[PDB]
């Protein structure tokens, strides 16, 4: 004995950290756990229920530093690296997120943190409220497509560098960043445009 | 009947998508609707997974890339956006296929073309126009699916607005902002951000 909550969480990120997402069924789980499946439900619900829980219990591993002045800019890179960070210590989680709720203890507190930086910036609410959504949902999608990630980028790569020169000539001269762009490169590159763009629109 | 063509095909695909939706679309129904065999349905179009790619390329031709007036260039990147915008709305489940796929094709590369040729137009040096079509075109896609995907917003303000102001001042502070900022107050905060700070780096 005996089942808990964050005791059935940590057991189902175990397994997701070691097997990935589609090996994560509520009959493996009950299985480890070697309990029922009705206390498995009564605790965590069902599996999209369970996702959600995993999800808010890894955003522990997310730093959010209280705003230094002078350091904006800097401080929400470093918040945005810590959040990527997450993303790629444990499998498939940046799929388990893209579509869910940050509703939940772990996440509330951190929105609450998140915004206190925003807003310290000088960002004004509608900007702040979306900026977090917007700096969030860039990192996640940058994060899903990593791990997606081979020689596609190749043969498409090469697939571009082969077009008609007169008529996509834009193309064959970026057949190169389109396709394979270095991973940490996009990241850096996206949190840049966006962080210049929020300054630009906070003053 | 007439001999069955791509296009036809197509057309009727993206009917029962528009219709009924991703999940109605099958090669089965497909041929049901068509009245025709599996075999030619095949010979055609593939499986599924590339009759998706097809419909999903048919549709950008409602995209329109304006070319370059020089004047104009960040208002005219605000108007392609919109453009795919608009496609995403008129065209159900569709974001959910775009979001695993790659545009290239017939219009799909031509846009594509057309959209580096206006980033480009407006001093982007390589890296930044390549990523920054990248970026632009993946935020559209996120917004069109969290459009779609949408009481909660009530709940969720209520929730947000009757915490503890002492334990989470910016929570109850932008409680509405947070909760629903429409679709289209979201998007454009969107837009801005980035063509901002794609003409920072430029
Ligand atoms: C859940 C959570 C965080 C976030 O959810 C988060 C985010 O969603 C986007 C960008 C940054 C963050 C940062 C955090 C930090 C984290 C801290 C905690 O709950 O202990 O709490
Ligand atoms: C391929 C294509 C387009 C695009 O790909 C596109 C885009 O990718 C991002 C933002 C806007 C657009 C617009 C278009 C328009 C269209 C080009 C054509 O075939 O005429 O078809
Ligand atoms: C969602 C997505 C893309 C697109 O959807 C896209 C598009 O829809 C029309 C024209 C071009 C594109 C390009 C991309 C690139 C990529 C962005 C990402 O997943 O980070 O994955």
């Amino acid at each position: 004995a005996p089942l808990t909550q964050d005791r059935i969480v940590v057991t189902a990120l175990g397994i997701l950290d070691a097997e990935g997402l589609d090996a994560l069924s509520m009959r493996r789980l009950a299985q480890e756990l070697k309990t029922g499946h009705a206390s498995l439900y009564a605790h965590v619900g069902n599996r999209d229920e369970l996702l959600d829980l995993v999800f808010d219990i890894v955003l522990t591993e997310v730093e959010v530093p209280e705003p230094e002045p002078g350091r904006w800019a800097e401080q929400v890179k470093e918040m945005c690296r810590s959040l990527r960070r997450m993303f790629l210590a444990h499998r498939d989680l940046a799929r388990i997120a893209i579509d869910r709720v940050p509703l939940g203890p772990n996440g509330m507190v951190g929105m609450e943190r998140t915004m206190n930086l925003l807003r310290s910036g000088g960002l004004h609410d509608e900007l702040a409220a979306y900026g977090g959504d917007l700096l969030s949902t860039f990192v996640t999608a940058e994060a899903l497509e990593q791990s997606s990630r081979g020689v596609f980028a190749d043969q498409l790569h090469g697939y571009l560098k082969s077009l008609p020169a007169t008529s996509f000539p834009n193309l064959v001269h970026l057949a190169g960043p389109i396709t394979s762009l270095d991973s940490d490169r996009r990241f850096e590159l996206g949190l840049e445009i966006i962080i210049a763009g929020l300054l630009a629109g906070a003053g």
